[PDB]
C-alpha cells in the first residue's frame, strides 16, 4: 500500500520515498546525483571537487558536488561514524 523505495549497498545507507544521495563514479572523475523517484533513481553525472574541510577523519576524505550542497564521505580502515572517530579495531 505505502511506498518507500531506493536503498543503497555501496554506501550502505537506506533512502525513503523522494530522497537523494551521491554515487561517486570510478576512474572518470565525476559523480551522479541519484534522487529517488518512485523507484526510478534519477541519477546523472556532475562535476565534483574536494569539500572545504575534511569532514572524514582517520584517513577518510570528503567530496562535495560543484553545484549542489550534497556531499559524500569516504573513510577506509573499517572504523565507524561519519568522522570515523569510533575505532574498534585498534585500541
Amino acid at each position: 500500500s505505502y511506498q518507500v523505495i531506493c536503498r543503497d549497498e555501496k554506501t550502505q545507507m537506506i533512502y525513503q520515498q523522494h530522497q537523494s544521495w551521491l554515487r561517486p563514479v570510478l576512474r572518470s572523475n565525476r559523480v551522479e546525483y541519484c534522487w529517488c523517484n518512485s523507484g526510478r533513481a534519477q541519477c546523472h553525472s556532475v562535476p565534483v571537487k574536494s569539500c572545504s574541510e575534511p569532514r572524514c577523519f582517520n584517513g577518510g576524505t570528503c567530496q562535495q558536488a560543484l553545484y549542489f550542497s550534497d556531499f559524500v564521505c569516504q573513510c577506509p580502515e573499517g572504523f565507524a561514524g561519519k568522522s570515523c572517530e569510533i575505532d574498534t579495531r585498534a585500541t
